[PDB]
């Protein structure tokens, strides 16, 4: 909920393109306890606007299906934020990217920072690489993570 | 990576399951997993044998389970009366406070592992889940659930 784990000169241009959800953590287990869980979504797609806003294509489990969910998180005064305007989560969080091979972000509802907070390793490739997830359990470490999901169905999918 | 001298008889009683582990995330994937279950007891046999009692998911009830598991030639390991080939392992303990178990199944395909880590009270410990964690290094863990106490 805390620590400056802010990304520093962040250039929303270059981290368009396709990402596969790594892992994912929260700090309350109801949010990704589940397929059906609130906060278990999988990242497919992150495509930056002129306009400096930040569209996200996310895949939910969702009766059986996969119900294709997009996001538009719009750019605020400070960067490397964006408000998501979703009604369970209110803003987005990048912590740190390469552009190039990982990037890691959380999700958050200001106003309950206690128990909202959800972060995900996000990578290029459906391949991997012990770099992505090292990062990231280093950005967790002052953080009340209660639940923790490393994936290897593959990121071609086996949970849609 | 087992616990060597451990006394069956004495890690008798109520426990509380503070955190656990598994190798695949199905196992643990939703609260109505198969082996997303709370433990609730331990009862040790004279002759030196286990019984657990665990709390799980089942019908929208949380059931109560009850799982036999007999020595071995290994002091620590146990084979479990399933048609599953199942073997609980106790890592460590010091019955007072904390013990830290996995289950296993080489039946599955490759792997199918669960570890927990125990409580003898209804209380976080520092001490419990630093054990665990490092207890868990050396094993492929896909997921990780830490509690505030339920069920």
């Amino acid at each position: 909920l805390i620590v400056t784990q802010t990304m520093k000169g962040l250039d929303i241009q270059k981290v368009a393109g396709t990402w596969y959800s790594l892992a994912m953590a929260a700090s309350d287990i109801s949010l990704l306890d589940a397929q059906s869980a609130p906060l278990r979504v999988y990242v497919e797609e992150l495509k930056p606007t002129p306009e400096g806003d930040l569209e996200i294509l996310l895949q939910k489990w969702e009766n059986d299906e996969c119900a294709q969910k997009k996001i538009i998180a719009e750019k605020t005064k400070i960067p490397a934020v964006f408000k998501i305007d979703a009604l369970n989560e209110n803003k987005v969080l990048v912590l740190d990217t390469d552009y190039k091979k990982y990037l890691l972000f959380c999700m958050e509802n200001s106003a309950e920072p206690e128990q909202s907070l959800v972060c995900q390793c996000l990578v290029r490739t459906p391949e991997v690489d012990d770099e992505a997830l090292e990062k990231f359990d280093k950005a967790l470490k002052a953080l009340p993570m209660h639940i923790r999901l490393s994936f290897n169905p593959t990121q071609l999918e086996e949970q849609c």
